[PDB]
């Protein structure tokens, strides 16, 4: 087998995160011998002029998505210039959420009582000066809502809107039509359970954002508060000037202080449209190889 080095520092998560994630890929999928250098904080993993692949384990190691065309790097877009995406990924995905039990065992594997026929949205950010809005608009609303939030960078202003005590993980909490409810952090193929089982995925930085890509339903994107534009560049190309127009509504309010009530509401208004849009982008990014493979069957023609 052919060995491969990666090596991850670290503004936390995301670094190891995409590591971590090629790494198990490229052991599983193609039987490579790789360690994984991790400088910071399911397995076989051992974690210029004109990612390491050549063996050499001596201690001074110095002994040798996001323009992006043109640098051919790190060489992750979403042309033909891709993403991290496991070979059975989808297949699981479709079994979990066509499963009525598998649902109910998961949610209830993580201390959540669903609130029946509730609007199930799982909120993964940094500190948006904009939640509060949000939350405004969630809990005003004439129908449920059930909010999941795993441990982060998000608690801070969660627990500054609703006004008690800090809020840590097992706290549940309701304002009119929302219930509010923190999340420990699991594993991450929870976390990929956690995407197939909510009807909107608010997440961030650059794993999770593809990983709720690859979940098919309706999400929000939240990038390190430039690069927003290109992505609904190609995001926005299907649908409806009504519901073209609420989908840059909402993901521009959520990155530029734009009232997220206005948005949020503008975007309920045509859910159906954006329910299949999100679960056709899902299948024409999945029809592009994926990086892994873009990674070996380079290497495999040397060059
Ligand atoms: C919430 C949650 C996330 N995760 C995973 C999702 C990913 O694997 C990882 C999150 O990393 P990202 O999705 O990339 O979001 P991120 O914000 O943590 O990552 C980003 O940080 C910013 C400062 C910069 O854009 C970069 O540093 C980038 O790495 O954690 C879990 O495994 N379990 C969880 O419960």
């Amino acid at each position: 087998k052919a060995t491969w080095d990666i090596f991850c520092s670290v503004d936390n998560y995301g670094d190891i995160g995409v590591t971590w994630r090629l790494a198990r890929q490229l052991v599983a999928e193609h039987g490579l011998a790789v360690r994984l250098w991790v400088d910071d904080l399911a397995d076989a993993t051992a974690a210029a002029w004109l990612g390491a692949f050549c063996q050499l384990p001596a201690a001074y190691v110095e002994a040798m998505p996001s323009n992006g065309l043109r640098k051919v790097f790190f060489f992750p877009g979403f042309t033909d210039k891709g993403l991290l995406r496991e070979g059975s990924l989808l297949a699981r995905r479709d079994g979990f959420q066509q499963s009525a039990e598998a649902r109910r065992a998961f949610l209830q594997g993580l201390g959540v009582d669903l609130v029946p026929g509730a609007l199930l949205i799982s909120l993964f950010a940094y500190e948006n000066p904009q939640l509060g809005n949000w939350l405004d608009a969630l809990a005003t609303a004439d129908q449920p809502c059930h909010l999941l939030v795993p441990q982060g960078r998000v608690v801070a202003g969660l627990s500054q809107w609703l006004g008690e005590g800090p809020l840590h993980v097992g706290d549940v909490r309701t304002r009119g039509a929302l219930t509010v409810q923190v999340l420990p952090f699991v594993s991450q193929d929870d976390f990929d359970r956690l995407l197939w089982s909510c009807d909107f995925n608010a997440v961030r930085g650059e794993d999770s954002f593809v990983r709720a890509q690859w979940a098919g339903q309706p999400m929000l994107w939240h990038i390190y508060v430039e690069k927003l534009e290109a992505f609904l560049a190609h995001y926005r190309c299907g649908l409806s000037d009504d519901a073209d127009a609420a989908l840059l509504g909402l993901w521009r309010a959520w990155n530029m202080d734009f009232d997220m009530g206005q948005a949020w509401r503008a975007a309920r208004q045509h859910w159906p449209e954006l329910q299949q849009h999100a679960r056709l982008w899902g299948a024409r990014q999945a029809a592009q190889p994926d990086l892994a493979t873009a990674l070996v069957h380079f290497y495999r023609n040397s060059l």
